[PDB]
Parts: structure tokens; sequence; C-alpha cells
């Protein structure tokens, strides 16, 4: 049955393996946040067993790890444990986190959506465990982009419940989500100027800009779809729209738009899109040249509905010309090869009664809106190839490192290749902060590396309007991107270094790569110090501010990423409040100190 | 296909819907006392009226006819919008914005109330493309599910009554009932450690699900369980609405169709019709057959409409207890009326859920089915059967349906009420007087057995979770004791002065006036004979008359649309109905002295 089939990948064996694996991730990042204090429990062999027990005292949680730097957990998930009453227990994430609600600061309100996106959650582990279990080590020698993002299992590295997308009937799950490389068709609504916004970034005309993407023949389908209604294509700017937006919410929430002619439908698209790991962004696997289309998709995932605002879409390319030509004019920049591929266009719909009816934070506001974002296929030679930079610390089934396997055909020491690595993607960071207090989102979703023979070459940023900020409320910015000025005390600047960079990824790759004995976490904290004094030693300009804002301070902030969502699982972070959802729980031992 | 879905979706048809919504959202607002009317003098003759916008600058016009319970014939077609001098177009959605602060819509609520009125809206896009039927073809044709499906209005109180959300556009045309697409329910198999069934007196388990499936059916699934590694004796059958597997189950129960406490056996072959309640279905392969009620986790006028696993254990025990009641009664003997019983249910206890949320919770709610003895059978050559909402259905022309019964029948006005009245509404001043015992007997929750147009007996149904007793000393069995309830002894006659009088006969005396069929004089005259008669036959209850006066001058007016409007998600809050009432003073009794 059709009906089976959807629910084949669920299933006692898979179930289990997918349970164990998240409680493992539980424990590990709920005690590095500190919700958990784990008790050291008798000398087994010699590398550390531990008990958690639940609000109760009742129900305990036993485990061997590794505590490794920045204060990260190792947890074996084959060593995992559930006892009660005398008695072993199956190991079982909903239960965890009934156990341990209180301990966690679950809200009686919360607890049982979050249990649905943990319930979701291990459903994708079931689905990705029926999937071809390809090594670490096939997926960097396959030298497929689409293969690497779509092969990706873990998703944020943090975050417990990561993967969601509640929203997804089943077979929707199937159709839509990164894991299951389903193709997808978008749909293109005709919407009426008086409603409608396209913005252009530099060299894009809107007329040559939707030939391109549709071609000539579709965009002539489409003229005739609206001149058959009566309706002049003069009138109207095309928006593509994720299937599941469209039937879901636009035909409904938006009734009123297509009934009226504001909103007419076109048909699909003929070219195939892959949704990325960032579930509404489609890559076109017909024409990998041509643009990513981002959607919005009124979807919970990981602390955000995943709407998209048409209000941003007026500056987003412009704040997108401004970073490329800001890049192309600097010289540390350029040395490293840094380029993002830019948000090129954008259009966003005013439903003019929801605005009346809802404040300017609305999910009804980000309901419709789609940009285009440059495919970094045209950009790369011969002998390269791509991968999103959540793929250094992809394990595979085996438990074998994809940075590993990278280090393995590149022929390098393990050092040798964190430096070509850390010249393309951290050496960025640091001079866009000491430089023009520039900051981005710089997690594994929003880098892709540019590879050769298993070396990072450089590295491409996106996501870059919604993300981007200058900590400078007075700094002078063209008008159109003045909105991306921040006011953040002095205090917590440096936190986009260690926060976003040290503890919310190198903690992951350095752990990952100690594990599997490849290189000591030494080595690898030696060669980010060497890449970061090798930095300031070439900018004496900015010795001063080196001083001030120090990237070998022995301390800084612990910052909780599960704190947010367990606080508030719809909207983790208020987008109108003052950065004031950090969850700073004391300080980590910076790994550089004392170097 | 895409445009194919939409294709409802017209300026024209989407401009007769605004009309109509505003129409009904003029006449009960006002009716409610949330909109005061003023009067602009057309003569001294009446007539014609205006209500402005929270801020004054947009202006509603129309003319209307006051009727008995302060009903507001709104004229349609007179309803037009001013501001700053201009015409408008008249737009629900802006109505909505305009007088968010008379209506009390909290900022909270007023999007997701948008999101509901559009969807109204989009349902009469959609009523507007079928063949327009007229009420005389309707009432000609005596086919149960051409009138069951043929009803347009919805709750006849209620303005953003029929919003189904959840069903995306795709869902709408599949499943919602004014569509009568066929659908065929999804059956598990439901593991014993978390699921029970409850019979009736006649029904044993394997003989009823043999005789709603057959027995190769049951074989096949008891084959799937075995295939499996899994005994079939391990496992109960729970049928389930499409919708709440592939959106639902597939995804908040993950957990217990992974460990194979629950297990996806396949489609059942019957072909089901949705009814009026949405998640209730009428077996069109086998019309004898039982009806199927599933849980069913959207938002529809106030409530969501899951079912929930721990009232099904009582239901089929209330349902024995008021069908012995009514067969051991005179009155309600010589009436006519039955029920359909809900004869079995069955209930899955999610148990970390459970340990999750509180009794209240729609978590709760998502997996439990009942079945209910379809009124087919029962019926002899020359009866057809139709909703009691057909009363007041009134077709593209604005023609009453009871209007074509009346018609039909060759009786007066008057004679063809006495047999509705009887039928219908005698049991229920019966039960209230002598056993202190209300229904929900909305248009919904009633079917007629019509012989040559006339009502020659009324059928109730949504039973066991819908009655009460008005005594919290009620000595009953064990089983059936939750129906006991601790209502004001000055709040009890609402059961019928709001339930019938107000949300029911206030239409159906308008209709019946506004056609020029018979006057309300008239109307209320014979609603007075037939409750003088009931009285006269049954003397000693003559003080519980006198305490309980169905001919006092006034009663509270309780308004509906303040409810939705006050909470559109629970509208009746905790285990307190008497709790949420809002009663706003007092309508003038028809009934008065007489
Ligand atoms: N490895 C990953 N790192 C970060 N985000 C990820 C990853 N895999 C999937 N995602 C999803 O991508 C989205 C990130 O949005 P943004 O933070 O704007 O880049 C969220 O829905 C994440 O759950
Ligand atoms: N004419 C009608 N009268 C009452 N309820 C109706 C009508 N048409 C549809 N319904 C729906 O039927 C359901 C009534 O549920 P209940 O009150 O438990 O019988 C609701 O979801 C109503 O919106
Ligand atoms: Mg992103
Ligand atoms: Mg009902």
């Amino acid at each position: 049955m059709s009906l089976a089939d959807a629910v084949a990948h669920l299933t006692p064996e898979r179930w289990e393996e997918a349970n164990r694996l998240l409680v493992r991730k539980a424990l590990a990042e709920f005690t590095h946040e500190r919700l958990l204090t784990p008790e050291r429990e008798p000398d087994d062999g010699g590398g550390q067993t531990y008990v958690v027990r639940s609000d109760d005292g009742q129900t305990a949680y036993r485990f061997t790890a590794t505590v490794r730097a920045l204060d990260h957990w190792q947890v074996d998930a084959a060593s995992v444990t559930r006892h009660r009453d005398g008695a072993e227990l199956p190991l079982a994430a909903l239960d965890f986190f009934i156990e341990l609600k209180q301990t966690l600061g679950l809200s009686d309100e919360i607890l049982p959506v979050y249990l649905e996106e943990i319930s979701s959650t291990l459903s994708g582990t079931c689905y990705k465990l029926t999937k071809p279990q390809l090594s670490s080590a096939e997926l960097a020698r396959s030298g497929d982009f689409q293969a690497v993002e779509t092969g990706m299992t873990e998703g944020h590295p943090c975050f417990v419940a990561n993967n969601g997308r509640l929203g997804f009937g089943i077979h929707e799950y199937l159709s839509y989500a990164p894991e299951t490389a389903s193709p997808v068709r978008l749909v293109w609504l005709a919407a009426h100027r008086s409603r409608a916004a396209f913005t252009a970034g530099v060299g894009i005309e809107y007329e040559s800009f939707v030939r391109d993407e549709l071609g000539a023949a579709t965009v002539d389908r489409f003229h005739g779809v609206l001149r058959g209604r009566g309706l002049d294509p003069a009138d109207y700017l095309l928006i593509p729209v994720h299937p599941w937006q469209w039937w879901n919410k636009l035909t409904v929430t938006f009734a009123a738009e297509v009934a009226r002619g504001h909103l007419v439908c076109l048909g699909e698209g003929d070219d195939e899109y892959l949704a990325q790991q960032s579930i509404r962004t489609f890559f076109n696997a017909s024409h990998p040249g041509k643009h990513y289309v981002k959607t919005a998709l009124s979807v919970l995932n990981m602390g955000f509905m995943r709407g998209l605002s048409a209000a941003y879409m007026e500056a987003t390319p412009a704040i997108n010309d401004w970073l490329a030509r800001l890049i192309e004019g600097d010289p540390v920049l350029k040395e490293t090869g840094l380029s993002i591929i830019r948000e090129r266009a954008a259009v966003g719909y005013r439903h003019l009664e929801y605005e009346q009816a809802t404040d300017r934070y609305s999910p009804y506001r980000k309901m419709l809106a789609a940009l285009w974002r440059e495919s970094p296929v045209p950009s790369i030679r011969e002998g390269e190839t791509l991968a999103t930079m959540a793929s250094l610390v992809h394990q595979d089934h085996e438990g074998a490192s994809f940075a590993g396997a990278l280090i393995e055909r590149s022929g390098l020491t393990p050092t040798e290749w964190l430096r070509h690595y850390l010249r393309a993607y951290y050496v960025p960071l640091l001079h866009s902060f000491y430089a023009y207090d520039l900051v981005y989102m710089p997690h594994g979703e929003n880098v892709i590396l540019v590879l050769a023979d298993g070396v990072v070459r450089r590295a491409v940023y996106k996501d870059i309007a919604e993300e981007i900020a200058v900590m400078d409320p007075d700094a002078v910015l063209p008008p159109e991107v003045s909105r991306i000025a921040v006011d953040v005390p002095d205090d917590k600047k440096l936190l986009s270094i260690f926060t976003d960079v040290f503890d919310c990824f190198f903690r992951f790759l350095a752990a990952n790569l100690a594990e599997e004995g490849i290189v000591t976490e030494d080595a690898f904290w030696r060669t980010v110090a060497e890449v970061t004094r090798e930095y300031q030693e070439s900018v004496p300009e900015l010795a001063d501010k080196f001083e001030r804002y120090d990237m070998f301070a022995p301390e800084f902030a612990l910052s909780c990423l599960n704190r947010l969502q367990l606080r508030d699982n719809r909207q983790m972070v208020d987008l109108a409040d003052p950065s004031g959802a950090l969850q700073l729980v004391g300080t980590l031992k910076n790994p550089l100190a004392g170097r």
C-alpha cells in the first residue's frame, strides 16, 4: 500500500537506534548547557562512567563520556542505559523529556508540542536509516554537491529538537524533506503590482531575469493564462511558491487574493529543484547554474516559523551588493578567496488586510515572498567540488568524520589541512569583525566549501541580508543597508566568534577529529591560535582593537542554544528585542587562552 | 489540476459570498447586541439602518424587518458600505478589522478568526458552483444524502461557522460534506495495552467487526499482523479519518506506529460521505450499516473536532440508558421519538501524552472512534430521511425547504407545524419536566422521518457527549452518572428558550413569514397550543410547570457569536459550560400571555 509504504521507515529496530542517538545528544548538549550535572560513578575501567537522574530521582541514565575542550561531553551512544525500581528500561526520548521536564525548564504549554518536534525528528532519523548507508570516504570521493547536501544526517549539531518540520504530514515529509532528495516543482503565481514589489540587485532587470530563470516559452505560457482570464500581464509580477505553502496556506489564508485576482495560479515550472538543509531553499537540479529560490514556508523548524518577510525583501539585494563590493575592496578578504553568493532579486507580497490586523512581527506578514540567490556552480574550475561546511562535522554510519575523509584524500597532515580551511573560512570572520564590525551567521548551513583534491580552496558565505550585522549604531552605511547597524554592548561583540564559530562548530569538529585519533585537540587549537596570530601580525593597524576584543582572553560566556528553544519553541528569539534573549550561563575555558 | 482546485474562487462568486456573510454578520451581531443600528428614517414606515466602524469613518447601510426574538431580517441585496462619501465593495475581512473593538476581537484572535472567515467564504464560493437545486427539487428527491450534502448555511447563529481550519484546499475538496466526495476510512490495528473497545447491549466485538467489514477483510487484516510477527488477539481495530492518519497520527503518534502499538491495515472497501458534523461518516455503499464518528484535529465553529478516548467507555451505556427510558415513557412513545444509538466505541490512550498534558488537552482526543446505527433500516415504504437543519434551508431563490415540505403535504402551514412540534419539540418538554434531561437538539443533531412531506417522527443523535440530567442527586446506573450536572435553577429552561426558541424556531418562523407562507402570530400560536396540550396531558407535573414557566414574559438573551469571538479555539471552557455563557439582557418570549 502507498499507506504502508509511507510509514515503512517506522519499525521497532530503527525507532530504537533513533531514540539512542537522540538521548545521547540530549545528555551531551543539555550537560554542555548545564541543565544536567552528571554525577561521576565508581572507576569502571579508566575513562569515566556518569549518572543523570529524573526530576523524581526514580529514573537513572548511565553512560560513559570523554569530556573535551569547551565543556564538550562525548557521550558514547552504545553505553547509554536507563534504570528504575532496580530494573533496566528501554531508551525512550519521550520518557526522557517528561521525566526531566522541570530540570530542563519545559513549561506545561511547551512540553506536548516539543514532544511532537522530538517525535518528528526521530521519524526523520528512521527515514535516514533506510537510505543507502554511504561511508564518509564514498561521499567525499563522489564530488557531488547535492549528494553531500542531501546525504547530511545530523542537522544543527547543538539543537536536539532540530529537524521537526511541523506542518508536514508524512506524505509531505516524503516529498519535501531535504534528506529525501525528492524532486520538487515550484508553483508560480501572478501577483498584482498594487500588492507585490520586485527588487533587483545591480545587473538585474525583471523581464530578462524571469526569462533566464523560467525560459521565454514558460513566460509566454504564463502570459497566456492571464490573457485567458482577461488580465494584462503588465499588471502582475511572478512569485514562485513552495507547493506546501500554496496547497496548505495561500489557497485558504489568502483565498480573498485568489478569488479577487490579486493572486493567479500559473502552474508548476518545469525545472526540478532539491530542498537544501534549510528546507525552504531550493537548488535547481535540472539547471545547476540557475538561481536558488528561497520560499515562504509557514512550517515550524528549530525555534522559528520558516516564512519570509515581504518587508525585508526591498533591501535584501542592496545589502548583498554592498557586502560583495566591500569584499572585492579589502586586500585581506581578497588573499582569503572569500565570496558570497548574492541574493540577486526578491519579490514580496503585502497582504493589506493582514497588515491592518497584525503587528509588524506577525507570521501572517511572512506567508508570501521569495528571493533568488546565485548558484556557486558557474564559479568552480575543473578539478573543483562543492560541499556544505556542515559536512566537516558529519559522521557516517561507522562514526567516520567526513573532515577526516577529506584529510585522507588531500594527502596533507591534519594541521596543514586545517590551515587551508581556517584561512578560507575563519580568517574572513576575524577580519570582518576587527575591520568593519561585521558579523555573519557562519554555521555549517550558511557556508559552502570549494574543494580541490580534498583541500578547502575558498569558502562561499550565503544567508546574507537576514543574518549580517554591523556592531556600530552610528556606522555610515548607504541608506538602504543601515537597518543592519546594531547596538550590542562591547561585552558581547566577540561572542560572534566564540559562540558561533568555537562553541557551536569548532567544538564538534576538534572532538570528532580527536575521537577518531586523526589529530589531538592540542594540535587542533594550536592551529587556530597560529592562523589567528598570523592574521593579527599581517594587520598591525588594528593592534589596539586586537587588545580591546581579545581572542586569547582566558574565558568567555557559555551561550546556550537549546535553552532558547526550551523557553520558547515557536519564536526562540524575539526579532523585536535588543539581542536580549541570549541565555548566558557562566563562562567557558577559551582553548586559545595563553596563546 | 492546480487551477482546477481553486476554480470556485472567482471575483463574482467571492463578491456573492462576502454579501451573504456581511448580511448574516449585521444580523446576528445586532441580535447579540454587539451592534446597535441607527434608524435614518425613510418615511416613518421604518425600514433603513446604519452601523459605523470603531473609527466612525466607514458606514454600513441596509434594510431589515425586525421579527420575534429580536430577529433582524437584513435584506442581503440592500447592504452598502460608505467612507469619505464614496461607495466601497462589501468585503467581510474589512468588516471584522473595522469592528475589531466593537466585536471584542483580541489582537491574538483576530488574524486566526479572519482565516475562519476566509475559509467560510471559500466554502460559499464552492457551494455557488454546485448544481443550484431548488427547495422543491430537494424535497421531491427523498434522498437523505442529497439533503445532507445539499445544505449550504451551517449553524444559523455562528458567522465563522464553516472554517474547517487545518484542511488544505485539496483536503477541502476530498473531505468537506458539501463536496459529497466519497471517503474510504483508514483502518489501524491498536495494541490492547493502549486501546479499549466498549459495546452496548447486544454487541460483541468479533461478530461486530465482521458485520461491518466482512469476513474476507477481517481475514486480510489478521494477515497483515501475522506477516509482521504480530498476534491479532493482541489488537483491536480503529477506523480513522485519512486526514488524521496523514497529518497527525503518522507524525504526533510516530512512536506508536514505529513500536507497533498502531499498525496501518489499509483503506476500507466501503465509501462514506462526510455528514454536516464533518468527522461523522454515513456508509454510502451500505446505507443500512453504522455511521463512523472519527477523531479530527481540525478547528470548526469554536472547537477542535477530536474525540475523547476517556468518554468512549461510558458512551454505549448512556445510549442504552436513554433508549430504555424512551421505550418506557407513554408520552415519548405517543410522540414516536427514538435515537440512533452509539452502539460501540474504541479509545486509544497515548500514555506518554497523558503524562504530558491535563485531562482537557486535545492531545488526548487524537485517536478514538464510535459507531452509531443508521436510521435507514427502521423506515417503511413511503418514508424518507432529512436533517432537521433542512427546515431552515433556503435555496438560491430564498425559498424555505420547510415551505416546500408544506406544499408537498397538502396541509395548512399550522397542521404541518403541529406534526413537526409533536415529533421534535414535545419530547424536549417531557424530558426537561419529567427527567431534568436535555439534549443538544439543533438541526445537525435531529433527523426527520417524512411521509408525503409530513414529519411522522424525529430521531435524535450526538447522545453520550451532549445529554444532561439537571439534578446533581439523580440516582443513575453507575456508568451513566457523568451526565448528572449542577445548573442554577434560573438557567435550566434556557435549554428550550436558547437552543430551540432563539437558535432554531427564530429562523424557521422568520423564513416561513418572509416567504408569505404563514404569519409569526400563527407560527407561535401553534407552538403555544402544543405546549399547553402537552402540559394538560400530564397534570401531576403542574407544579414543575409553574416553577419552570414556558409562558414567562421574558428570558435571557444568550449570545452564541460572543463565545467564539472571546475564544475561537475552545469557546466553552474547562469542565464548566455554566461558566462561559454570555447573557445580555432579555428577549420578549413569544409564548408570553398564552
Ligand atoms: N548543519 C546545520 N547547521 C545549521 N542549520 C542547519 C543545519 N542543517 C539544517 N539546518 C537548518 O537550516 C535552518 C537554518 O536557518 P538559518 O539559521 O537562517 O541559516 C534551520 O531550519 C536549521 O534547522
Ligand atoms: N445546520 C447546522 N446546525 C448545527 N451544526 C451544524 C450545522 N451544519 C453544520 N454543523 C456543524 O456540526 C457540528 C456540530 O457538533 P455538535 O454540536 O457536537 O453536534 C459543528 O462542527 C457545526 O459547525
Ligand atoms: Mg540559512
Ligand atoms: Mg453532531
